[PDB]
């Protein structure tokens, strides 16, 4: 049924900030496991002739589980780039000035939410209603995908296997490589 | 002001099955980061001349969250031992025997509460108060020791940086490694 995506880089791309052996586990191993997981649950069921994004806004329990980690870290490869990290640009960074007043204030404001969130999770930048950016935090498989009004532009995940290899217990230190890595491109095309 | 206890063993003395290294960030790093942010949350509330059970037992948010974390690794050190494993024995293996039948089928069972029990988590054996045993699967800080006239008897720590270190992935290699150390001298304190 559904299929592992490429990552969008080599293997090393994204060194030093996370490692080949990081992406070797957690694309190659985790991020397969729940597609294995989700065309295991699928045959004969409702689910069977949906699309990945129509699977994760309309089950729950171990379907939901897996339909929705799938989509996250598909997300979060995306939010990652060899020429990512630096200064935002374009559309997103005049609206992350217009939240937060500055980069560096947002950056403060999103460091705080993600070193908080408590357990497995996902810390994400999303577009509002209003067409105005916020930071919101979800738990475990939980995404804004199934939020209406509610827009992805980046994610960082935060379970421990994301940076435990790296960086062991220290988030802060894994959130400066993230920082390093962050994809405004891919940012400003969801923005848009 | 709350302190992190001793490891009841030595930072080697749970090897091969859980690593020094392990011991030094779970135990050194994690549990104490809980003590911390506890000590720092409870002055000017009303936990502050409170033991961490009356704490644990009557509170929510942050002060929950590092409370019920300090309690439960600490029990969890006491359910591992240099000198575990193996069969049960005594009262504890006798209620395992009228609940499940048989030893194997109760390790297959808790194997399976384990091996699914989805994010950050712990498993639980427990002694209802009907005088019966169960298994019981917890997310995050949350423990059995809310619930009232349950006993909680072993728990193993389903946290990925329980794991991650020395099994990567693949919590069925932890959970043999906790087959080979669980403490049944605590089990049965507990239970009598
Ligand atoms: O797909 C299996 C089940 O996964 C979830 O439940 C597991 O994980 C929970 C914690 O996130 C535990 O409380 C629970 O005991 C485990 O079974 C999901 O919530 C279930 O709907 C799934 O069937
Ligand atoms: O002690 C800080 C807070 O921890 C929890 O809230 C954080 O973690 C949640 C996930 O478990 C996130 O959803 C949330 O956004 C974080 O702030 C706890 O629920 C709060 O009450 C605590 O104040
Ligand atoms: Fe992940
Ligand atoms: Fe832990």
């Amino acid at each position: 049924a559904f299929e592992l995506p490429s990552l969008p880089y080599a293997i090393d791309a994204l060194e030093p900030h996370i490692s080949k052996e990081t992406l070797e586990f957690h694309h190659g191993k985790h991020h397969n496991t729940y597609v294995v997981k989700l065309n295991g649950l699928i045959p004969g069921t409702k689910f069977e002739n949906k699309s990945l994004e129509e699977i994760v806004r309309s089950s729950d329990g171990g379907v939901f589980n897996n339909a929705a980690q799938i989509w996250n870290h598909t997300f979060y490869w995306n939010s990652l780039s060899p020429n990512g990290g630096g200064a935002p640009t374009g559309a997103v960074a005049d609206a992350i000035n217009a939240k937060w007043g500055s980069f560096d204030a947002f950056k403060e404001a999103l460091n705080d939410k993600a070193v908080n969130n408590f357990g497995s999770s996902w810390t994400w930048l999303v577009k509002l209603a209003d067409g105005s950016l916020d930071i919101v935090n979800t738990s475990n498989a939980a995404t804004p995908l199934t939020d209406d009004g509610v827009t992805p532009i980046l994610t960082v995940d935060l379970w421990e296997h994301a940076y435990y290899i790296d960086y062991r217990n220290v988030r802060p230190d894994y959130l400066k490589g993230f920082w390093s890595l962050v994809n405004w491109e891919f940012a400003n095309a969801n923005f848009a």
